[PDB]
């Protein structure tokens, strides 16, 4: 659990520094490896469209295994501005490389929803 | 986790302990903390019927949060004896206690697919 980045209770990330100001510029968002490891081998992936506007806690898309289906929900409210085609098309790189290569898209933010720091999101998790 | 049963991949446990004899006995299965830690709150629980046959490895039911819908994978191939219609009725229970009060049906089995011990749950899980 990378500690550069910010969580959410719902098993994503955001690239913004626990603790920073929202930046001047779109951050990309993700899925945590413990997300990974409850969902199994991912299959499915559907993103927001680049252009749309998401809100905080709401759901936005979803990761889909062989055995499960699950909700994105957005840790920031704004527009979205990039989508990682990649992973859609080969979801199982979301699964090596959730941090890395599996973001799965980018939000230029107006507004955080409840965002935990690593530390924190390791300790609800019993990590 | 409790060290005296037995895991899935699919965050699972049935009351078989490390090396014990396939018992004569009917045996219990329910989800790990893991998994209620992805799922959420549960609100909707869909369980196999008395009497029906289920097999290893296949899906035989679900449990529901308000973001995430999850397979029932069958630890064991054997005749469904027994379900938890208080669970069913009252799923907040699951999350509360998912190794004791929270269990979800039992199985009488003729079969047993791949299990795990507590460590080595923990151990793909990070715990």
């Amino acid at each position: 659990i990378p500690g550069d980045r910010s969580y959410t209770a719902d098993h994503e990330w955001i690239d913004i520094a626990p603790g920073a100001a929202t930046p001047d510029g779109p951050v990309r968002v993700g899925i945590t490896s413990v997300a990974v490891e409850a969902l199994g081998d991912l299959v499915f992936v559907q993103l927001p469209e680049v252009g749309e506007t998401v809100s905080a806690g709401e759901s936005c898309g979803e990761v889909e295994s062989t055995k499960t289906v699950s909700d994105l929900i957005a840790p920031a409210s704004g527009q979205i501005v990039e989508v990682n085609t990649a992973a859609v098309d080969d979801p199982a790189t979301i699964a090596t490389d959730p941090y890395g290569a599996g973001w799965l898209y980018s939000v230029q933010p107006t507004a955080v929803g409840e965002l935990l720091t690593a530390s924190e999101y390791a300790g609800q998790n019993g990590l």
